[PDB]
């Protein structure tokens, strides 16, 4: 079977999304895609469905982030007049002809009349211009152009460019931009056909980019090849990945070996349901396999955070680590279904720690962003080791996890502070001191975790005492983890709806309902703490019935003050289970399904969030949640689709059935795991790896 049929890459490709459709492998280096514009200046993403006008096509992009994009070597067919203002070359489209699949894009462009289709390898991009008219053929190569918020930023984010024509067919060139990280880049630029003349557009006073129009003799009809390979280190390092990859000019070959490489991932699960259903669950597959992203050249080497180009231990070095998001469930999904590359990311991670002296807490390009809170790299440690990956140094790992907790960094991680008080005082750290302590928290936990492994008996004392400092923030009077001053007392005013953006406040893209909640390494201590489960539950009830009526403008996502797009809360519906009400959470992971994920372009409720929104999808569809990463426990809610087959790595299945699923039957009678009738509220990664058939018998009562 073709899974590849059921993505559809132009899923989130609107403001709640911020997904890319153009061509790209799993795990890539290259992400070539078109960017579109409307009427004025769009803050964030590339491309979004509702445009008409197209720019041209860059080569590398963030799937779902907030607005952190790299958008790197904009090309554009031209026709007619050579020159033109750098805003002049866009060109309309319509929608009817643009179409894609994982690693292929194509579209008609209305202006140039050419047809334009991309595909990918892991390096490089292979494009193929039709060339309807053929007057004055040419292609714009923008070295300017970047992802910006604004206008003034795009026209002074080059910091440096230098380019070379090396002969009639082949282009090169270093860029390096400023923006969201401090990127060096190096290309390879090949046509194949001669170019005949070569023109540099004059450059704004602050442009240190260059704008290029290549011409070419051709004729109506004719077909145009370009391609283009990435490195980090330099020309000649991609120029030998161009070779590795695209040596001469096979595009059909290049879209055939991404398509089946794709396959290769998606059809190691198999699910069935309605179309939808499939379109959902495999676009969301698609989409967790984008990144991270291979950053390296194909002989290992790639430039670090120190500006040094150097070899990756295992020959492969990633970046893109969206560890805020992606430690709750994207990470937890790699270890079960992309097993092989969980050592290649840990390595990458403790690489980089080498370094900049901490793990990377949002790593881009190789480099630091220091975007949102915590240190989750240590969770994607603990949980690698804790599920049995042996495939890197453990002392060097748990070495960067120590140095990450006890060697205060930027931009948050003041542990002196820290362990002065037991938690960060809202009166002395101006932002995010509860997010930041209630998830610092957690990576104690998983610090704690691992150091047990590794029998390290005193490191293990030391982080489990800081596990537990999560009691430091909770007020029993109002019953929140509320903003402790330094003095002791409580924050007040208090405003537990009152949403923080670092306008400021001390939670981070939620609010005090959120992130009361957040303590995945003790749920039965949090449960504690509201005096047990019946006063826990009402607690609950109240989060996901408030609504605010002069304020929260756009309500996408939310189910009262429980907000699915913001990761804080992507446990919670499962702790009505945890405290002995599953029925309720079997209730709202329905719910979540029915409103919250469409196979639509404006289908999503929230930004994909680099797989963690899409993963969130994959484990709640088979009925159970890393609710806690590290433990390698999955909690059960309710499977959402009839049955899923996981085909696992060493050639074992496990099958999900969800007996009698219908619209109202939705609720779980009882669970078999082989078998035999299944108790628990959670089930192991153990116990999946074994392999079996999980059945759960769903039912209307309740
Ligand atoms: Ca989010
Ligand atoms: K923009
Ligand atoms: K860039
Ligand atoms: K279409
Ligand atoms: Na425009
Ligand atoms: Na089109
Ligand atoms: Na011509
Ligand atoms: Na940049
Ligand atoms: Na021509
Ligand atoms: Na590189
Ligand atoms: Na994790
Ligand atoms: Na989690
Ligand atoms: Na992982
Ligand atoms: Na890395
Ligand atoms: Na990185
Ligand atoms: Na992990
Ligand atoms: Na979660």
């Amino acid at each position: 079977t073709d899974y590849t049929k059921y993505v559809n890459t132009f899923i989130g490709a609107a403001d709640n999304g911020h997904t890319f459709p153009g061509a790209c492998r799993p795990f890539g280096m290259i992400q070539t895609s078109p960017v579109t514009g409307a009427v004025g200046w769009r803050y964030c993403s590339e491309y979004v469905n509702s445009d008409s006008i197209i720019w041209g096509f860059t080569q590398t992009h963030l799937n779902g982030t907030g607005c952190m994009d790299l958008g790197d070597v904009l090309v554009m067919p031209v026709t007619g007049t050579r020159t033109r203002a750098w805003d002049a070359y866009r060109s309309r489209f319509s929608k009817k002809l643009e179409a894609a699949t994982p690693g292929y894009y194509t579209v008609e462009l209305t202006e140039p009349n050419v047809k334009a289709e991309l595909t990918a390898t892991p390096h490089a991009a292979l494009h193929r211009y039709t060339y309807h008219n053929a007057d004055s053929a040419s292609v714009l190569i923008d070295l300017q152009h970047g992802p910006t918020w604004n206008e003034n930023q795009y026209h002074s984010q080059v910091k440096e460019c230098e380019v070379n024509w090396e002969d009639a067919q082949t282009l090169t060139g270093h860029v390096r931009n400023s923006v969201w990280v401090n990127q060096d880049y190096f290309f390879v630029m090949k046509f194949n056909r001669p170019v005949t003349d070569s023109l540099y557009l004059p450059m704004g006073e602050t442009e240190k980019g260059k704008r290029i129009i290549a011409s070419f003799d051709m004729q109506p009809g004719e077909e145009l090849l370009m391609k283009v390979a990435l490195s980090t280190t330099g020309i000649e390092g991609a120029r030998k990945n161009m070779e590795a990859e695209v040596p001469a000019w096979d595009f059909e070959g290049v879209k055939k070996t991404a398509h089946d490489d794709w396959n290769s991932y998606l059809s190691r699960i198999d699910v069935t349901g309605t179309e939808d259903e499939k379109t959902n669950f495999y676009t969301c597959f698609y989409h967790a396999l984008i990144q991270p992203n291979q950053i390296s050249d194909v002989d290992g080497l790639y430039r670090n955070a120190a500006d040094s180009v150097v070899k990756a231990g295992t020959g492969t070095f990633y970046s893109t680590f969206s560890l805020w998001d992606t430690y709750r469930a994207a990470h937890p999904f790699y270890t079960l279904m992309v097993p092989e590359k969980v050592d290649g990311f840990v390595n990458s991670l403790v690489e980089q720690s080498e370094v900049q002296g901490f793990l990377p807490i949002w790593g881009l390009w190789g480099k630091e962003t220091y975007t949102m809170v915590g240190n989750h790299g240590v969770s994607v440690i603990a949980e690698a080791y804790r599920k049995g990956f042996r495939g890197f140094d453990a002392e060097r790992a748990f070495n960067a996890i120590k140095q990450t907790q006890t060697v205060s960094h930027k931009q948050k991680s003041d542990w002196e502070t820290y362990m002065k008080y037991g938690y960060f005082p809202t009166d002395l750290i101006k932002t995010e001191s509860v997010s930041s302590s209630l998830e610092s928290v957690y990576d104690d936990y998983a610090a704690a975790d691992m150091a047990k492994r590794m029998g390290k008996t005193e490191d293990a004392a030391y982080f489990s005492k800081r596990a537990d400092f999560y009691k430091n923030l909770f007020d029993t009077e109002t019953q929140f983890m509320r903003p402790r001053n330094s003095n002791g007392t409580w924050k007040t005013p208090f405003n537990p709806s009152q949403v923080a953006h670092a306008t400021g406040g001390d939670y981070t893209e939620g609010n005090a309902w959120q992130y009361t909640w957040h303590v995945q390494h003790d749920v039965p201590g949090l449960i504690s703490l509201f005096g047990g489960e019946e006063p826990f539950l009402n607690k609950l009830d109240s989060l996901f019935t408030l609504k605010l009526e002069t304020t929260q403008a756009d309500v996408t996502g939310l189910i009262g003050q429980y907000a699915h797009g913001n990761e804080p809360s992507h446990h919670i519906t499962y702790l009505y289970a945890l405290a002995g009400r599953p029925e309720r959470t079997q209730e709202l992971v329905r719910e979540i399904f029915d409103t919250q994920y469409h196979p639509e372009p404006d289908g999503l409720c929230g930004n994909d969030d680099c797989g963690q929104m899409s993963a969130w999808y994959m484990f709640s569809a088979m009925g159970f949640y890393p609710v806690d990463p590290v433990s390698g426990n999955y909690v059960f809610g309710a499977p959402q689709m009839p049955k899923i087959v996981l085909h696992l790595a060493d050639g074992k299945t496990f099958t999900v059935i969800a007996d009698g699923i219908s619209k109202e039957h939705k609720y779980i009678d009882s669970i078999t795991l082989n078998g035999e009738p299944y108790t628990k509220n959670y089930i192991s990664h153990e116990d999946i790896l074994k392999g079996g058939t999980l059945v759960y018998k769903m039912k209307l009562e309740h």
